[PDB]
């Protein structure tokens, strides 16, 4: 039904803050919900946001999720960046059918 | 709500047939969708299993998705083992929130 192009992969400082966006290729950003996942080096893709702006039990408030609909985009803000958030990050959205589709990923090193 | 465990990662020669399981820790594997993804090196999740069984267009034959009640699990096949099917797989459901669970993951390496 479309696709999602996340931001280009991006290096940071610790305690800086990082923003990464998704953009869906047709259709409204806001006509089904955005979620992002984080997965490090190895490891699975865990929720950080889900619905747009809501964060899981135990994702900090560091982690914000964002709409812009005049971008047809998504984004993800990480303040007070950490090295434990160095992390390949993953928007995710649903098509009419519900079927899932994964943006292709976005790397975020911390210098 | 629950956490989907998958088995070891697992090394086979091509052509030959691998059988990768996923067991739902508590609830009915069987009450939610199962999705599978692959995940090759250094790339973004792409599925190859939706609907418990179901292959999007593009997907061989070669991969089949099953479900086995009796042990909560589902488990995805994939015969004549190819190179490029070399990835992680995951295994995906949802809870009665809609909220995604993922498999903590299984790499597949092709010898
Ligand atoms: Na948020």
């Amino acid at each position: 039904n479309f696709m999602l192009t996340q931001s280009h992969s991006v290096s940071e400082s610790p305690g800086k803050t990082v923003t990464i966006s998704c953009t869906r290729s047709s259709g409204s950003i806001a006509s089904n919900y955005v979620q992002w996942y984080q997965q490090r080096p190895g490891s699975s893709p865990t929720t950080v946001i889900y619905e747009d702006n809501q964060r899981p039990s135990g994702v900090p408030d560091r982690f914000s999720g964002s709409i812009d609909s005049s971008s047809n985009s998504a984004s993800l803000t990480i303040s007070g960046l950490k090295t434990e958030d160095e992390a390949d990050y993953y928007c995710q959205s649903y098509d009419s059918s519900n079927h899932v589709v994964f943006g292709g990923g976005t790397k975020l090193t911390v210098l």
